[PDB]
């Protein structure tokens, strides 16, 4: 029952209720660098809770080594221990991941879990 490994409903919680105390378990679907220029890279993540995906996650720069040393990569399952929500001038919310754990490596999971659908706002 693989979707049982993920915090189904956590993305709605974060976006609808603004719940910041949960420590949800999410799957990384994709990771991409953003254009930064003369400052450290920043990574944007498409994450799943098993029900929804959400594309507006960003990694705190302190966690960059996780991506660069390939421990945090597509398909891995993570627990988020600390995150902040920030809102852009245009109204979009960005979820900044400040502390997380990898609970299962990409290589140990191997696939996108379930069939999550994009969260709409
Ligand atoms: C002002 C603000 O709210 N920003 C977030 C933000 C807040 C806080 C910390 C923060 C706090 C602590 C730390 C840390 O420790 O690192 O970081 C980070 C980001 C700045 C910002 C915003 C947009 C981008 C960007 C660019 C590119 C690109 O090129 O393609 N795309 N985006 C982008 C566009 C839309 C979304 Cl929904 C997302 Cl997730 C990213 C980029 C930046």
């Amino acid at each position: 029952h693989m979707v049982g490994q993920l915090s189904r409903g956590a993305i709605a919680a974060i976006m609808q209720k603004g719940d910041t105390n949960i420590k949800p378990i999410l799957q990384v679907i994709n990771i991409r660098p953003i254009t930064t220029g003369n400052s450290p890279p920043r990574y944007r993540l498409l994450m799943s809770d098993g029900l929804n995906t959400l594309s507006s996650f960003m990694l705190a720069t302190q966690l960059n080594p996780l991506v660069e040393e390939e421990q945090l990569s597509s398909n891995c399952v993570c627990q988020i221990h600390r995150f902040i929500v920030n809102t852009l001038k245009d109204g979009r919310r960005v979820v900044i991941l400040m502390e997380l754990e990898v609970l299962k490596s990409a290589e140990a999971v191997g696939v996108k879990i379930g069939n999550p659908v994009p969260y709409n706002e």
